């Protein structure tokens, strides 16, 4: 049985949702191990993942990192679970495109809001500037996602791992006090994602409600 | 013939779009499917005509009929689904493919961004000589720490797939960026040998020719 190491509420939410969909749709249970930021820098965890971060999926002798690799792997093993919102190559790729945008381009913009560059620490003006630029970048990227939702209810034909990724980044925005109320589709999107049983179960497990 | 055109890749020569270019060349060589390559300028990708195809104004972009597909990882996973026989991830087996996909993701999502400040200095450092030097040094250090991790893998593996893969193509082009930037990685001893192995691949060789990367 596979095991996922994750930080609750972090990007590892997405493979956690994927695993729960596999559970609900393909009848395969899995283990979730919530980790602390202290544990992931521990000698024990570093021996499994020298990069000292999450997600990490363990499936027997396979220790697999990277959000996109994990979910593409699960999709290959369990095509019937429709992790990318469809079974057809074209539609899966379109959802994979959104996942990749979120994971490679958007998540990136958040990094300075979670961990300030070393050169900025103690510099009030530079710190403010870096945080401002991150906020502006995020809002510009969210506007692009929001525009898509003007004509589509999800980032797949049905709900997909891309939707889970945007959802969690919007939860980060709420926690950081980065408002997105001007992007008119995002609130309803969050409600639709929250209505999915797999998402609901994971939000419960990771302590994300309320 | 008149109803189905080859796939078309828009790319910047020598940039990250090299990777799906190599993927398409491998599909050509191994699955006998030709494709079109359109080299673009940095000016053309900010043009009105191009923004109509790709509002994000960057590359790669793969057009296959009515599908306009962006993102390196999405493009290569798509081609792998259509042409599994091409072994774009260095294997046909799900676990071996996933391990290669993990390296591709590391390169595309984690390492590539470390280069960003070296290609385009953050605006707030413009005109600030000391901050500019600190940013560039720190970015160079970050890249080398990430490359050291790739180097370690190569201590007991010939490639990042079981056979050569899109992950190898991604590291390769980043090491080409390092050379072009003057970022010395020669203390990581597996990397030069790795570049030679990658360059020996027929598909890589073909794409390097097409993109003008030989010297
Ligand atoms: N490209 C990686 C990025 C993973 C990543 O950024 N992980 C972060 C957030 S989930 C993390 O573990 N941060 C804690 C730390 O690095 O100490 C992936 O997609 O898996
Ligand atoms: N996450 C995107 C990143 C695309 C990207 O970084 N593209 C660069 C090339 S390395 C680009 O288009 N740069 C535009 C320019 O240099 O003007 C992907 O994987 O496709
Ligand atoms: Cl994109």
């Amino acid at each position: 049985s596979m095991k996922l190491y994750g930080l609750t509420g972090a990007c590892s939410f997405v493979p956690h949702v994927a695993l729960e969909w596999v559970k609900l749709r393909a009848n395969q249970d899995y283990a979730f191990q919530a980790v602390s930021r202290e544990f992931i820098k521990s000698a024990e965890y570093l021996a499994l993942n020298p990069r000292g971060n999450v997600p990490l999926l363990v499936d027997g002798d396979l220790a697999l990192t990277q959000n996109q690799a994990i979910v593409h792997y699960l999709d290959e093993l369990y095509p019937e679970a429709k992790l990318f919102g469809s079974k057809t190559a074209r539609d899966k790729a379109k959802a994979a495109r959104w996942l990749a945008f979120f994971n490679s381009d958007v998540h990136k913009s958040f990094v300075p809001l979670f961990r300030l560059p070393s050169y900025a620490e103690g510099n009030e003006t530079l710190t403010k500037t870096i945080r401002q630029q991150s906020a502006e970048q995020i809002l510009e990227q969210l506007a692009f996602a929001n525009a898509h939702l003007e004509n589509h209810i999800f980032f797949g034909e049905e709900i997909s791992v891309a939707d889970a990724y945007l959802y969690i980044m919007l939860n980060w925005c709420r926690l950081l006090g980065l408002d997105f109320s001007h992007l008119s589709q995002l609130s309803a999107f969050m409600q639709r994602v929250e209505a999915d049983q797999g998402v609901d179960n994971v939000r419960e497990q990771e302590g994300l409600k309320g």
